[PDB]
């Protein structure tokens, strides 16, 4: 077993957590003690040799706001991806649970959690490529962490039109600034309590809306200062969009002011 390889015999499978682009994900214990999530990679769903090589890179990505990859189980099929377990599940579902009665201070903290993870990824020149509330998870302390960063590169209609800047929709130009755009949409999702962006539109109509220069608008729960931050992510010119370091400074400033 290499450093990126976990012995599957050390796993105890306990509960089912959900299903994604690679199949079922389960909750379990590693060595009878430590909580883990276990992705069971359905056959034919993943470019497996490419993912395994990239897993070595993902293992060195370590930040408190990034769902940690613990290792992979590659000797048998289906292969397993072993990650940090996040007791409160997907951020999108969490936002939609009205019982939480969130204060806007909590919503801004969720934005800060994600922005810290994204500043770290940016500092490593690592793109998420599908940043959205569906790819954020929530732990038992209510901390939001960014999950499954980069994994879309290995997945073999469902394109994230609603999280994509004009240059991606028009020319497939992905960059740090397409992650920035997506982060702005994610802030909108958070402050909208999990509403679908451009909810009245199809993907095709969303693409045309964006191409014409029109935009999402201010969620009811976003202050003017918060709206300014999310809107800055949507500049038509990618080079005029902020970095994650600047967004983080702007978020911290708003936390101090509000
Ligand atoms: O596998 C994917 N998505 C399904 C998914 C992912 C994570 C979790 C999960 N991880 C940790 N703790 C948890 N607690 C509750 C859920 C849960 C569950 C399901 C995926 C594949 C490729 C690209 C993007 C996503």
């Amino acid at each position: 077993y290499g450093s990126w390889e976990i012995d599957p015999k050390d796993l105890t499978f306990l509960k089912e957590l959900g299903t994604g682009q690679f199949g079922v994900v389960k909750y379990g214990k590693w060595r009878g003690q430590y909580d883990v999530a276990i992705k069971m990679i359905k056959e034919g769903s993943m470019s497996e040799d490419e993912f395994i090589e990239e897993a070595k890179v993902m293992m060195n990505l370590s930040h408190e706001k990034l769902v940690q990859l613990y290792g992979v189980c590659t000797k048998q099929r289906p292969i397993f991806i072993i990650t940090e377990y996040m007791a409160n599940g997907c951020l999108l579902n969490y936002l939609r649970e009205m019982r939480h009665r969130f204060q806007t201070q909590q919503l801004l903290e969720m934005c800060k959690d994600v922005c810290e993870a994204m500043e770290y990824l940016e500092s490593k020149q690592f793109l998420h490529r599908d940043l959205a509330a569906r790819n954020c998870l929530v732990n038992d302390q209510g901390v939001v962490k960014v999950s499954d960063f980069g994994l879309s590169r290995y997945v073999l209609s469902k394109f994230p039109v609603r999280w994509s800047p004009p240059e991606v929709l028009m020319y497939s130009k992905f960059s740090s600034k397409s992650d920035i755009w997506a982060f702005g949409v994610l802030m909108w999702e958070i402050y909208s309590l999990g509403k679908m962006p451009y909810e009245r539109f199809t993907n095709s109509e969303t693409a045309e809306h964006i191409a014409q220069g029109l935009r999402l608008y201010r969620p009811h729960l976003a202050s003017e200062k918060v709206y300014t931050i999310m809107y800055s992510c949507w500049h038509e010119k990618a080079d005029e969009r902020p970095t994650f370091k600047i967004l983080l400074s702007n978020i911290l400033d708003v936390m101090d002011e509000e």
